């Protein structure tokens, strides 16, 4: 086991904001990289085409700021990062892009936007650790 | 944040000797500890001599195996604290990576029962759903 190569799947929520500096902290002196992943929900999405294809431009273009902020971040303290945007349902492409780009661990926050008090692991992270044979860190919401 | 002391709850399974591999990746240079724990189940203990026996023969075979995996995280330099308590193994382990102030808990997916059909043992899903703790869930062989 090497932690060389890291999947960090974000929606921008406090809790993976939490997960990020687990993230920072597996930088050692060695060369690592960084996966930086942001999944348009095209479930929430749901001419006909003409107006689909538009609203997919629009949600990238307005989760590009949000990515370059971390990947700025990530890159300065010595991390390589590929950062990716892609539209589709966010537990299989999570599960998909940790398989394909062949990471060390997935590190990622217990719950995310919805963020409800009663529910104690967020259905993302569930599915991700029940369908992916990576390692997952699960990085838990703030306390109350 | 900073990985300096690791609680590594162990069933002695084949998921959690997994675990163990990521246990070791987390040693650097600086100075760590691991809680190593064993939670002897008291729902599968519950004719009062006999549960003394049974009692006595976990002890002592988590003793002996507990006792190899201690050396065998020392030799790599860390600290351990091995423990040992009878009890409901999910709340144990969140109990005892309150009081030991741990700042991640590296365990399996799956431990002894480990079916094919379940995708997440009942105690790892527990844990996360009830530590406030980081936790690295280490998945069973693919086979
Ligand atoms: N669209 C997404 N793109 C990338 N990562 C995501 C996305 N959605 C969630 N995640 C990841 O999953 C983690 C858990 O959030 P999750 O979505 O499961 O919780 P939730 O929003 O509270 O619950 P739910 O979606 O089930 O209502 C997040 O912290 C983040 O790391
Ligand atoms: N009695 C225990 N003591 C310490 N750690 C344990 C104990 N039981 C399980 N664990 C931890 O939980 C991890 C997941 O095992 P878990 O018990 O949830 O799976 P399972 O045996 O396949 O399913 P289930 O118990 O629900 O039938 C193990 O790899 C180990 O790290
Ligand atoms: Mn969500
Ligand atoms: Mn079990």
């Amino acid at each position: 086991v090497m932690y060389k190569k890291i999947l960090y799947p974000t929606d921008f929520s406090e809790t993976a904001e939490i997960a990020l500096k687990h993230v920072k902290a597996f930088k050692t002196l060695k060369a690592e990289e960084v996966i930086l992943l942001h999944v348009i929900d095209e479930r929430e999405i749901k001419s006909v085409e003409e107006f689909e294809n538009e609203l997919k431009n629009k949600l990238t273009e307005e989760a590009k700021n949000k990515m370059e902020n971390i990947k700025k971040e990530l890159e300065d303290v010595g991390f390589k990062v590929k950062d990716i945007i892609v539209v589709g349902i966010p537990h299989e492409e999570i599960v998909k892009i940790a398989e394909d780009e062949g990471v060390d661990i997935i590190i990622m926050g217990s719950h995310g936007k919805t963020n409800l008090k009663e529910i104690l692991l967020g259905s993302v992270t569930e599915n991700v650790i029940k369908k992916s044979n990576k390692p997952v860190l699960v990085v838990k919401r703030k306390n109350s």
